[PDB]
């Protein structure tokens, strides 16, 4: 495990400077202080190394959202949504290189695409359930189907966070993204 | 030009069945009824063929939005936004294979990334100007900075349209996407 961790830390550090294309199995072995065949004992490929890194990041966010769901903030509905979106902003924003490369690999990799898909379905379902609960309590109006509204809003966040972290043009500055997403969540969830 | 058009039509037809990776210069020449070296006279690579296809699609949408801007519908503010979003839905939705592959190539191709960036900046700027005009006339409240609000909403549409057209999981069904986006535009633009 200590050497497995080494390989993962090396991959994360290198992904800060280059894409996964420009990183070889030899670069990973070298940084982890192991040989090439020893690398292949822990991981079958550099793609599997990414997949593991991405799995850790996605579970960290998922576990943080579970924690929030169990310990609701004693706060207004705007800060409720802000606290939830902030899980993603801080989690992925603390692992931008992994996040970016994990998104790029969605195009090439079946398991990476499936990992993203699974967790997106889960977070969408949760969002939809909160919206439904808000509607049942009379705080939000019955406008769009909750699960479609949840899907769009979650996709917005994915795209917008990714663009901000990558400093794409165009993008919302990183110091304005949370406010910008929360406004659009709150107005569209509560707006008649 | 007739042979250039042939190559483009062949590329568009093939991209319906495979990604650009699985299409070779030989497949393109073959479908256009030309030789391989004759192909290289018209285009330097299969990437340039995509780039041309994508440029045509993006300009078609841009010209449609210009047309709308010059001939405003005599309609309420909700149908105003719907008519604009619908330009993208119908334009890109009529060229899904090109649209999808053009998005995939953003990761690999500098010119493709720049083409998308240019036009996104333009459509964001336009959106922001309409929002500002709506605020000046007192129809919309001064909430978020207009250009940040415009950026998020345009990124939402990009991601959501792409997912819908690709039938990703998760996605908004294609027959519900326009309604879903328009709701979120209108509530967030006009919602206090
Ligand atoms: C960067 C990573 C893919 C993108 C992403 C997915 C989901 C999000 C933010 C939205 C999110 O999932 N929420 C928002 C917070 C909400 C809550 N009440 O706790 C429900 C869960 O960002
Ligand atoms: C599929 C293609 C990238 C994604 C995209 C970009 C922009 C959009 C839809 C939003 C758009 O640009 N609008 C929405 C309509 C609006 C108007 N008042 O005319 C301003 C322009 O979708």
């Amino acid at each position: 495990d200590d050497r497995e961790l080494a390989i993962l830390a090396t991959a994360e550090n290198l992904l800060e400077d280059r894409p996964l294309a420009d990183i070889s199995v030899d670069d990973l072995a070298k940084g982890a202080g192991i040989s090439r065949p020893t690398f292949y004992f822990y991981f079958p490929s550099k793609e599997a190394v990414l997949l593991t890194l991405l799995d850790r990041v996605v579970n960290q966010a998922d576990m943080a959202l579970q924690t929030l769901a169990e310990n609701p903030a004693d706060t207004d509905r705007e800060n409720m949504w802000r606290t939830g979106i902030n899980v993603f902003f801080e989690t992925f924003g603390s692992h931008k290189a992994v996040t970016r490369a994990g998104q790029a690999a969605r195009a090439t990799s079946v398991e990476v695409a499936e990992l993203w898909s699974t967790f997106m379905q889960k977070w969408i379902a949760y969002t939809a359930a909160v919206i439904d609960a808000e509607r049942d309590r009379g705080a939000a109006p019955r406008t769009l189907p909750a699960h479609e509204l949840a899907t769009a809003l979650n996709l917005m966040n994915e795209r917008t966070l990714f663009a901000s972290f990558a400093g794409e043009q165009p993008s919302v500055p990183e110091a304005r993204v949370l406010d910008t997403l929360v406004h659009i969540w709150v107005t569209s969830i509560y707006g008649e």
